[PDB]
RNA sequence: GGACAUAUGGCUGUUCGCCAUU
RNA sequence: GGACAUAUGGCUGUUCGCCAUU
């Protein structure tokens, strides 16, 4: 029985789903701002990673959703596309008590036509970035008068100088008559004194001081910048992590760092703004899942993603700002678990590894270099098959899995995370099994019909 | 320099594309036909199957088109999506003779809002089926009004009773100062006469009558409907030919066969209307490059496809209409080549090879089952599809080039390569077929990272 | 018969389905 | 720096590019 029930507003139909979700307990942030939201105040939310930020302004824009009125009745704007689709991934989980909720991602990558027919179907709502929402608006193809809220996650991102302009070009579409929340782990005073502008009458909910960290253990390496890549291949042969992430300042660094570790066996991808659209989406789909050990990212993922049980974070160089370290090593420890950040500082770095230290409080762990030089290779565990379908099709997790365990005769044990896109589902497999099941579901059936599948590299 | 100099009409450009293309003579239906279609002349032609008549009309409306005016200026329709896509093919290939010369195609199957982004800027020639075409004509995303030239390929198709209604409607969008070809291998006189209502004082070009087939050897077996599955697998066992085309009149016995041919691994797949349109594409692709050995057809395949030298033509049933039989077997013995064209006619069905019999003037000949046990059939290659296509601008030579580089792969171990608009298929031998794909999908095409499938 | 054509979404991790109207 | 964004096409089967204006 959830918790949630506490909140006295929730119909008795999302307390179930909450249930069966598994949301029985509210989080700090949950807790703290949820009655506020459902009441309609515009809400200011400062709470560390990985403590629940989403489902916090998730079900207050939800209980104000009519499924009967198509049109758009909230928005929930994003600095990434892969933050995007994730949020509103767990928004569909959520909507699940209310049937036919329509909720769609609106980000660049995808081509404008397929948005532009899927839009003949208003959303009821709709996360994006900013960009291709914005085209949208400017085309007519979107329609915000019906809105009740609007979210921006990662909301100190959003009103930085980057993304200021944007922002205000998207609000001069929405009502001025709205819900506006704001939630971020960091806020710099510059940013959440501004904030306002976006605001009628809010509420600042600070529960976590900018020092609050989830239990991430921190480790910092002298090195110069010839020494990086040894040393990263000499401490991810030390820790042999389930899964890590590795973060670079540019995106050469971040491809250069990935070729180093696959050429001594180190099964890495990487994830930046120069890459095709579909390899950004797959990499991510392959990482989270265990087809591959190392992601090699720049920050295009240092925010929000949720990358379940990430053990292991490595600074490859220190961000340029660090409120961005925050959210770097952010990506382990979350829902309670904890973590280990590990950061390389050459001289010239000295001074971020400094700021650092003054903004979250903390004693820099120097470590002396590892006793053994040998590098060591690291296997992925999983492969990911790529099925053609996807959610247009109405592929379904429970069709995925009885094709691959029954006629095709996998044991239910060799199959990790599915994952249903719009034009796709992806399946995780034993690397052992994988190439068998490519091959005999290629030539077998799903639900009832027959299947394109691809073995993912 | 080519036998097309002697119109004296073509731009030097196209006599040199001509020439690359190796077009080095004029087919009789081009000889023909192309004097009066580049003097701006309707045009109802009728030339047998396989002898040209793509070029005829598409060197046609390709020389009354203006680069610089963004406009669409001329329009071709086709009665199935595969040949609208292969008529296109070959317009484009006809086409470099003129830079920046932007040829779409407009079909069912594809979303249909990627077609609507492609027609911000408008294409200079559109290929398409009439369905599609007319669902954007009707919203205003295509419009005919500097339309020089209108094409109906398999003109006596596009004018029956089941296409008749839509033609006049997308013909409603044309201007009708418009020049207007019709291009056919059978003209049913009833619908020959009614064919002016579209065109304005047309000649008639009919070098080829109805019984004018290329060299195409016919049998005919007698059999039961449940004997033929197994008779046509012992012909196939027997003869074993590098492709066939086994045709049907239902989409349900197009599948059953298929299954049955795979059944006993005899490399067959299956094209039909009930599949999904990305696997309509991709079955042609594989067939046609050697990656499958029989393919199963309704008549959505009678028709202006252009299999290169299919070796034979099986008709499992015979079909309702003759003309369909003559394009059925058309498939075969084309661009000089010779065919074989096997029929199985059970007894209800012996009325319709009389009715063959009297338009070919030809006597059937009647041949005694073989005396035989079934063997397998394999597929001497098999297709890598590699994500990207005109998109990302790959060319032909790009893929070869990375796949006999650093890949390391003989070029006598790829086979044909087809730029779509978002991958490329390739054909290689199957015994390295596993090593080309794992290696390509860890190499790099044109600099970039490249993801590859195995259709298999 | 065969073509042409066939909107947009919601739904249990052992499939072959069940719903909504835009 | 990194996000957001990044139109539509043409180019001769041994790639890593060259062009057009919409
Ligand atoms: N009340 C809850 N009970 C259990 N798990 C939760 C709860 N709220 C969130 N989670 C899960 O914990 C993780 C926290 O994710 P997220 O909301 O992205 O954190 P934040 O946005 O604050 O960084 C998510 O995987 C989410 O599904
Ligand atoms: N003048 C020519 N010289 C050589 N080959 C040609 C010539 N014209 C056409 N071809 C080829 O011969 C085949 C005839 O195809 P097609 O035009 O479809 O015939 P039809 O449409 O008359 O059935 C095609 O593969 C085409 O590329
Ligand atoms: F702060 Be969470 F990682 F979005
Ligand atoms: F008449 Be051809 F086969 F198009
Ligand atoms: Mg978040
Ligand atoms: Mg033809």
């Amino acid at each position: 029985m959830t918790a949630f029930s506490t909140l006295n507003v929730l119909p008795p139909a999302q307390l179930t789903n909450l249930n069966e979700l598994g949301y029985l307990t509210m989080t700090p942030v949950q807790a703290a701002a949820l009655p506020a939201i459902l009441a309609g105040k515009d809400v200011r939310v400062q709470a560390k990673t990985g403590s629940g930020k989403t489902a916090a302004f998730g079900l207050g824009l939800l209980q104000q959703i009519d499924a009967s009125l198509f049109q758009t009745q909230a928005l929930v704007l994003c600095p990434t596309r892969e933050l995007a689709d994730q949020v509103a991934g767990e928004l569909r989980r959520l909507a699940r008590f209310l049937p036919n909720t329509k909720i769609l991602t609106l980000c660049g990558g995808q081509p404008f036509g397929m948005q532009r027919d899927s839009l003949q179907h208003a959303p009821h709502i709709i996360v994006a970035t900013p960009g291709r929402l914005l085209d949208h608006l400017q085309k007519g193809t979107v329609s915000l008068d019906a809105l009740n809220t609007l979210v921006m996650d990662e909301a100190d991102r959003m009103l930085d100088m980057g993304f200021s302009d944007a922002i205000d070009d998207v609000i001069r579409f929405a009502p001025a008559s709205r819900q506006t929340l704001l939630f971020s782990a960091t806020w710099p005073e510059a940013i959440a004194a501004i904030s306002g502008r976006v605001q009628r009458d809010p509420l600042a909910i600070e529960i976590d001081s900018t020092d609050a960290l989830p239990p991430i253990e921190q480790q910092f390496y002298e090195t110069s910048s010839k020494g990086k890549i040894p040393l990263l291949q000499r401490l991810l042969s030390l820790h042999q992590p389930s899964s890590c992430v590795v973060f670079c300042n540019t995106k050469k660094d971040c491809q250069a760092v990935c070729d180093a570790l696959n050429e001594v066996g180190q099964s890495a991808l990487s994830l930046h703004g120069d890459l095709e659209q579909r390899d950004r989406d797959q990499t991510l789909v392959r990482f989270a899942n265990g087809s591959a050990r190392v992601l090699v990212a720049t920050d295009v993922a240092a925010r929000g993603l949720d990358i379940k049980s990430l053990e292991l974070v490595v600074n490859f160089e220190l961000a340029w700002d660090p409120e961005v370290h925050v959210h770097r090593i952010g990506r382990t420890a979350r829902a309670g678990n904890s973590g280990l950040a590990i950061s390389f500082c050459a001289p010239e770095e000295a001074q971020r590894a400094n700021i650092i230290s003054d903004m979250l409080q903390i004693k820099l762990n120097w470590q002396t270099p590892p006793a053994n030089s040998s590098i060591a290779t690291l296997e992925a565990e999983m492969a990911t098959l790529c099925i053609d379908g996807g959610k247009k099709a109405k592929m379904r997790p429970g069709d995925v899995l009885g094709a691959l365990t029954g006629d095709i005769g996998l044991d239910g044990a060799d199959i990790g995370k599915i994952a249903v896109h719009p034009a796709h589902v992806y399946v995780a497999v034993r690397q052992a099994v994988a190439h068998k099941a490519w091959k005999q579901l290629q030539g077998g059936k799903i639900k009832g019909k027959t299947c394109r599948v691809r073995l993912l590299k």
